[PDB]
């Protein structure tokens, strides 16, 4: 069960690879048809698609009696989407923010200021409904706010969004499936690379998407992918999560992620998401993960 790991490794890789490229041609094409930026588009539909196995995970982890993995999970990804992910995007493809995007952009900051604030002691059932609420808001406004029948283009546009987010979903759990069978083989027998390893799987759909959008200079997509993400983390995975147990306090991840949101704020308004920026997002992001044990 080795050549089987590598087998499913890069098979892995390769329904990543092209699976996220469909996704977003498919998305970008669906933009045009629907009439709405690159943004809205991935602050949506592509961010529900990336966003859906963070949502699965801490719903069942909170499901099975296990709160602090539910959260701890939901909000370390919104700084992973800010740190990695935005950081390696932008070192890529430098993202210039337009000026009917930055409405969208202050009203992300605020929902993780008001989701700071109100799990400070914590995160009750009360607290899920609220935020599962905003979260429904903010996609009716997001995609009104920036805005047929037998249609060959359309239905080819729906085929890559549909078949390119099938690739990566499949092509993610054959990497896990992959690296554990090399992982067992190399002595690494341990609990937390069970969760270490599952927990980048499910960053994965979204690292990879986000940097196929990089790659064909959709820095607009990218910002949308990431800012989408961390509230369908926050609103919808830390809020389902919370209909289950109550989950704990984490005023020091949340802080963090105010600061990571603050800063992308001011980027995506008075500056730039560029090289240097970015770089600075991953070297908050290596502070971080080091110094958080
Ligand atoms: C760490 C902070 C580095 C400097 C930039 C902070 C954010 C605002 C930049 C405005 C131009
Ligand atoms: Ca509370």
């Amino acid at each position: 069960m080795v050549i089987l790991g590598v087998g499913y490794f890069l098979l892995g890789l390769i329904l990543l690879y092209y699976g996220s490229d469909w996704f977003v041609l498919g998305s970008e094409r669906i933009a045009r048809h629907f009439n709405v930026s690159n943004f809205v588009i991935g602050a949506t539909v592509m961010a529900i698609g990336t966003s859906l196995p963070e949502i699965l995970t801490s719903a069942y982890a909170s499901y099975m009696h296990a709160p602090g993995i539910s959260i701890g999970n939901a909000i370390g990804s919104c700084i992973c989407n800010i740190g990695l992910v935005l950081g390696l995007s932008a070192i890529i493809s430098p993202i210039i923010v337009d000026k009917n995007l930055q409405k969208n952009i202050l009203v992300y900051l605020l929902f993780v200021i008001f989701a700071a604030v109100i799990g400070i002691d914590g995160f009750s059932w009360i607290d899920g409904v609220v935020l599962l609420i905003l979260f429904i808001i903010y996609l009716r406004w997001t995609v009104k706010n920036g805005s047929d029948k037998n249609n060959p283009s359309v239905v080819f546009s729906l085929v890559l969004l549909i078949i390119g987010l099938i690739g990566v979903l499949v092509g993610a759990e054959l990497f896990v499936d992959g690296a554990k069978k090399i992982a067992l083989a190399l002595d690494i027998s341990d609990k937390v690379i069970g969760f270490t390893l599952v927990a980048f799987g499910t960053s994965l759909p979204e690292l990879m998407v986000s940097l196929a959008a990089a790659k064909r200079n959709l820095g607009g997509m990218v910002l949308g992918n990431v800012i989408g993400s961390n509230i369908a983390d926050i609103g919808g995975a830390l809020a389902v999560g919370s209909l289950f147990m109550h989950l704990p306090a984490e005023n020091v991840q949340m802080a963090v992620l105010v600061i990571m949101s603050l800063l992308l704020y001011l980027f995506a308004k008075y500056s730039k998401i560029g090289r240097w920026q970015g770089i600075l997002f991953l070297a908050l992001y290596i502070i971080a993960i080091a110094s958080l044990r």
